[PDB]
């Protein structure tokens, strides 16, 4: 069918985010086929739940002519905080609203910071609010102030797509605003590439158990993460230990036999030469040379609230939790960032670690903090350091 795109509003409270949302699927509601959804019914937003976090999230479904999107908005910037750390969303591009009768703002510049720590990989402007600001100088002058301030997070400012509008007229009916929104839902197709499916990317499979099976064979199960393993292939085992070289030999789905694994299933994967005891948890299998095993990296992690089950109590630098990346719990030390010595329950930083066992890992590995087997905590890899 029509390619899927996630994508979602970000930018600083008020600026309008939830009103462009409610106008992008009203406006391609009327233009192209769907179902409007109101402000009232986008503001409301329900709560959810996963990596052991709560987040206030909309979820809201549209369509242009060729694409189908996935797009999320949230009320407050702390729920944006906490999504954009896990991956509740997973956005394949953002839409930041900057109002024009501000200019951009304090969490107008952290969405963008934390959206380039995440690997946010495209922003869209959209400027809104130009129904109150007649002044072409000043429109001019915030733009200029965006590309910068994008700019100054690696983002291309100055090729980033800008569309001057009025969320809140087009909302009401307005042809002429709407039409802004069709050119804001224009950029969204032409800007944001295709997304890579997982089934193109380099084959890896987290290994969740494993067995010594009939005739001499180990086999590992989990789920393929990525790509295609393929009968005869090489493959790597990479994390907690030395990497090794193994030959898949077999792939198997309960009773059947397959001559390959793809993408979102879950198999079983015969290894050669490899015995039980050479594998440990938390490992992957990956196609060789496509991902290296780490101990250090740079992440920005969202701590939980004691409200949420996290800590009741603050940690400072000698905080030695475990991290779950994947599959098992790996115990690492931390490195408070300058000016930093306490971090409290409910609190968002830039971490250092340093795991004591090797993780097979790149940016944007997302990964939980644990305590004694309780998530505290949750991360992403913004920079493998080593
Ligand atoms: N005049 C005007 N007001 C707007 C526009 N877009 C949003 N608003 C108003 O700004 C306020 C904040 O909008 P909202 O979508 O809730 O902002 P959010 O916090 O970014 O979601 C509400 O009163 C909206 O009606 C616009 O284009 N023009
Ligand atoms: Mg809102």
């Amino acid at each position: 069918t029509k390619p899927h795109v996630n994508v979602g509003t970000i930018g600083h409270v008020d600026h309008g985010k939830t009103t462009l949302t409610a106008a992008i699927t009203t406006v391609l509601a009327k233009t192209y086929g769907g179902a409007a959804r109101a402000f009232d019914q986008i503001d409301n937003a329900p709560e959810e739940k996963a990596r052991g976090i709560t987040i206030n999230t909309s979820h809201v479904e549209y369509d242009t002519p060729t694409r189908h999107y996935a797009h999320v908005d949230c009320p407050g910037h702390a729920d944006y905080v906490k999504n954009m750390i896990t991956g509740a969303a997973q956005m394949d591009g953002a839409i930041l609203v900057v109002a024009a009768t501000d200019g951009p703002m304090p969490q107008t510049r952290e969405h963008i910071l934390l959206g380039r720590q995440v690997g946010v990989p495209y922003i869209i402007v959209f400027l809104n609010k130009c129904d109150m600001v007649d002044d072409e100088e000043l429109l001019e002058l915030v733009e200029m102030e965006v590309r910068e301030l994008l700019s100054q997070y690696d983002f291309p400012g100055d090729d980033t797509p800008i569309v001057r509008g009025s969320a809140l007229k087009a909302l009401e009916g307005d042809a002429e605003w709407e039409a802004k929104i069709l050119e804001l839902a224009g950029f969204l197709d032409s800007y944001i590439p295709e997304p890579e499916r997982a089934i193109d990317k380099p084959f890896l499979l987290p290994i969740e158990d494993v067995f010594s099976i009939s005739g001499r064979g180990t086999v590992v199960t989990g789920r393929v993460e990525r790509g295609i393993i393929k009968v005869g292939e090489e493959v790597e085992i990479v994390g907690i230990k030395e990497t090794q070289k193994s030959t898949c030999t077999g792939v198997e789905m309960f009773r059947k036999l397959l001559d390959e694994g793809r993408a979102g299933e879950n198999v079983g994967v015969l290894l050669r030469g490899i015995k039980r005891e050479e594998i440990e948890r938390g490992q992957v299998l990956a196609k060789p040379g496509t991902i290296k095993p780490h101990t250090k990296f740079e992440s920005e992690v969202y701590i939980l609230s004691k409200d949420e089950g996290g800590r009741h109590t603050p940690f400072f630098k000698g905080y030695r939790p475990q991290f779950y990346f994947r599959t098992t719990d790996v115990t690492g030390t931390i490195e408070l960032p300058e000016g930093v010595e306490m971090v409290m329950p409910g609190d968002n930083i830039k971490m250092v670690v340093t795991l004591i066992h090797p993780i097979a890992m790149d940016d944007g590995l997302r990964f939980a903090i644990r305590e004694g087997g309780r998530t505290v905590g949750a991360g992403v890899v913004a920079k493998v350091l080593s």
